[PDB]
């Protein structure tokens, strides 16, 4: 169990003004901190801000939370569930400002939401250093699905922002699960993330800002187009037919060519990943997997999630038998047999 904090700092918050917060369970004999971005779409103007906050309200406010959290997955304390990081110093962040953990604008009389996530981000980072995150030796930031998006944005200003604190020694990684999308054509949201960032006063990494300029600050949304412009190391995990991305592409006997266009979304998805060196890309219909109590489950070439991971450490110290670039090559969903059922 994870113990809920509310900030102290309670001009960062929610959507609808109420504090933001953060889940902890420390490890005294670690020098190793998961902070994981939970997901849950997003908002973008007043009137589907406003139908979110009638049905989805714990995403839009803290009033409601409870005050403790099971860990669970890559977030659990027992080496049986989580082989990789189980005596790590663990937290787990709400989503309460969707706006894919981007945006720097407090509730005001011209706005009727607040949208903070970003700033989110930087606060419990602070916060923490006074709870041991100063003696820390790694700080991995992990996400799924909107708050792995959140990892491709932040990973590289959480560096910074402890650099500038004094604490050159903290290495800053990031994980994204489930956050690495394609602007492709549907078969039968570019738009949606434009009018958002301007709704949100959104931010994106520096160095993908410049690239892109004014108006154009959407495209680093995309993983493919933000990536290349990180310095920090990022692990991309990621469903080669991801549900989410099917969604948006209006996809639910299948003839020749709906066919067609899941086998080149698969192949589109493996080639926007071959430069990648870090990365788990299993063939696969499916949705997030690090904080799933099943993770340990899937395979790609024999290795699975938690083991990847483990050979990743190692090469942040090529490995005999201790892959990190785990992509599948098979061209439709469900050819590999390791796939949650
Ligand atoms: C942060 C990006 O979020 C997503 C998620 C899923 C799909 C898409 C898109 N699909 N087709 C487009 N033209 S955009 C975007
Ligand atoms: C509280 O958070 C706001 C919003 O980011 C920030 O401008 C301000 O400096 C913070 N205050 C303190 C004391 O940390």
């Amino acid at each position: 169990d994870l113990r809920l904090h509310l900030l102290l700092n309670t001009s960062v918050t929610c959507n609808d003004g109420s504090p933001a917060g953060y889940y902890l369970k420390e490890s005294r004999g670690s020098r190793r901190w998961l902070l994981f971005l939970e997901g849950g779409w997003y908002c973008f103007n007043r009137e589907n801000c406003d139908s979110r906050y009638d049905t989805m309200r714990r995403l839009m406010s803290s009033r409601d939370w409870p005050r403790t959290r099971t860990g669970t997955g890559i977030l659990s304390s027992q080496p049986e569930e989580n082989p990789y990081w189980w005596n790590a110093n663990m937290v787990f962040i709400p989503y309460c400002s969707s706006d894919v953990w981007s945006g720097a604008s407090s509730k005001s009389e011209k706005n009727e939401y607040a949208f903070m996530g970003a700033l989110i981000i930087q606060e419990v980072v602070r916060e923490l250093l006074g709870r041991g995150l100063s003696g820390a030796k790694v700080l991995l930031l992990a996400g799924s699905s909107a708050g792995g998006t959140g990892v491709l944005l932040n990973v590289d200003r959480v560096a910074e922002q402890l650099e500038k604190l004094g604490y050159p020694a903290i290495q800053v990684r990031g994980l994204a699960d489930s956050g690495w999308f394609l602007d492709n054509k549907q078969y039968r949201p570019t738009e949606a993330i434009r009018r958002g960032i301007r709704y949100w006063n959104g931010v994106v990494p520096e160095r993908c800002r410049r690239q892109f300029q004014e108006g154009e600050e959407w495209n680093c949304f995309f993983g493919y187009k933000v990536y290349p412009t990180l310095r920090s190391p990022v692990f991309v995990v990621q469903w080669l037919f991801d549900e989410a991305q099917l969604t948006v592409d209006n996809v639910h006997p299948v003839q020749e060519g709906l066919r067609l266009y899941i086998q080149n979304l698969g192949r589109e998805l493996r080639h926007t990943l071959k430069d990648v060196p870090a990365s788990f890309a299993p063939a696969c219909l499916s949705h997030e997997i690090i904080i799933r109590s099943h993770w340990t489950d899937v395979q790609v070439k024999g290795t699975s999630l938690p083991r990847a991971l483990h050979c990743w450490d190692r090469s942040l110290h090529p490995l005999k038998g201790c892959p990190v670039h785990l992509v599948d090559s098979c061209p439709w969903p469900h050819c590999n047999p390791s796939c949650p059922t």
